[PDB]
């Protein structure tokens, strides 16, 4: 039969091919789902996937976007609204039993381009045999990495965050939960400095990240261009505070079953041998999840994103995937009825408990089951109702481009000047409309 493509990052290949040999099985021969993988950063995929469809690819159908390109895909008619779908059965799936906050980020002027699949929020990661209580606050952060590095221990604070979009959600979460914001609503224009209290959101915000940044026992890599992973400098043992999406618990697991994972030699407990499947994908049984996390516990614990004001809970930035299909595609109703598989409920607990992603599905945050095996659902979900976002605009692209430029290297931030610096890069980028 007919192949429906599925692109998708390539660092989630290898869960979306497992998803979609299960979508397989279902079809009844009627056709097959193909994953495809993009590039690593959020501009590269929708680099690759941009040129397919101005190159007008037919055979591209299904793309996995990033949360913040859906204005800019449904302006461009890239993305087809799911009014689209020859059924009539893709907008109701897309909303029914998932969640508002991912449902918002699938939507452009009051119509859904995409299904959620699968969302994000970050978190707190530390060690918890180094520090004795999670910092609550950006101020706490700081104070406990001064004091791991005095005590000689791992001092970097890992935030997921380089010189491109990770660097900009982080500025984002600081932004909003001070109460800032890039844009005004409509996008139409820049509101990070044009009244007092959005100037002092603003500078308040670029005032974490230089502290951050120049934190005894920082990093040095914050003033290189190399690329880094936080998750991977926690695992080894260089960072004792990590701020990451929730995949990193999952890969956790794995790795310290495979022997990647110094302070957490799961793959020396006999127990887990062979837990590891053909494919290099952790399977446990209950026993053995029970196993790996009971020990894990000592070494790896997590709690909410740091507040930027003693308090409140920040408002941290969403992020996700949403499925959507191409405008190329020469079977729109394959496409769509492979949209509906792909985010069933078996495959969202397959998504979130081995792929490490979270799931969209409001149930599976109620379900025992799921909670059993995805300890931090309690935190994630609540970040994910009051969620910052970042601005929705179809010229999303550059103006991430410009900020992050700004905003790299955090060590040169001046909060005054590189607040001014921000909103005319800003301004230069919704300028091309
Ligand atoms: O779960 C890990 C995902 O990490 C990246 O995506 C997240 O981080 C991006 C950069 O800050 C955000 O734009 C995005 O919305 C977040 O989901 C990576 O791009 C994804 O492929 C990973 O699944």
């Amino acid at each position: 039969g007919l192949v429906v493509s599925f692109y998708t990052p390539a660092t989630d290949g290898a869960t979306f091919t497992a998803i979609a040999q299960r979508c397989n099985q279902q079809f009844g021969g009627r056709f097959t789902i193909a994953q495809v993988s993009l590039p690593r950063s959020p501009n590269e995929q929708r680099l690759q996937l941009a040129r397919r469809l101005t190159g007008n690819d037919r055979t591209l159908d299904v793309m996995a976007l990033d949360v913040v390109w859906t204005a800019e895909f449904a302006e461009a008619g890239w993305a087809l609204p799911l009014s689209d779908d020859p059924a009539g059965l893709a907008e109701n799936d897309a909303v029914a039993d998932t969640l508002p906050g991912p449902l918002a980020t699938a939507g452009w002027n009051h119509k859904l381009y995409a299904a959620p699949v699968t969302t994000n929020t970050q978190l707190l990661w530390y060690r918890p045999d180094l520090v004795n209580s999670p910092p609550t606050d950006w101020n706490a952060m700081i104070a406990e990495a001064a004091r791991l590095h005095a005590a000689g221990e791992p001092s970097w604070i890992a935030v997921q965050a380089n010189q491109g979009e990770g660097l900009v959600v982080w500025f984002n979460t600081l932004l909003v939960s001070a109460g800032g914001s890039v844009l005004s609503e409509d996008g139409r224009h820049v509101t990070l400095t044009d009244t007092p209290a959005h100037r002092a959101a603003t500078v308040s915000a670029l005032q974490i990240l230089k502290s951050v940044a120049t934190t005894p026992g920082a990093d040095p890599s914050i003033t290189r261009t190399e690329e880094g992973s936080a998750r991977l400098a926690f695992e080894q043992g260089k960072a004792a505070l990590e701020v990451n999406w929730p995949f990193v618990f999952a890969s956790m697991l794995e790795n310290a079953v495979k022997g990647g994972v110094p302070f957490l030699p799961l793959n020396r407990i006999p127990q887990l041998a062979g837990s590891i499947n053909d494919i290099g994908t952790f399977t446990p049984s209950d026993e053995q999840f029970r196993i790996a996390y009971d020990a894990s516990q000592q070494v790896f614990g997590f709690a909410p994103y740091p507040a930027v004001a003693p308090g409140q809970p920040a408002k941290v930035t969403i992020g996700g995937l949403n499925l959507a299909v191409a405008k190329t595609t020469r079977h729109r109703a394959e496409a769509f009825e492979a949209v509906r598989c792909l985010r069933d409920q078996h495959n969202q607990r397959y998504v979130s408990l081995e792929g490490g992603l979270p799931a969209v599905r409001a149930s599976l945050y109620s379900d025992p089951q799921f909670q059993a095996k995805y300890p931090m659902h309690a935190i994630i979900r609540q970040q994910l109702t009051d969620a910052a976002v970042r601005p929705a605009t179809p010229v999303y692209q550059a103006l991430s481009i410009r900020l992050a430029a700004v905003l790299s290297p955090i060590t040169e931030i001046d909060p005054e000047s590189t607040a001014d610096e921000l909103a005319a890069q800003a301004q230069k980028a919704i300028d091309g409309m």
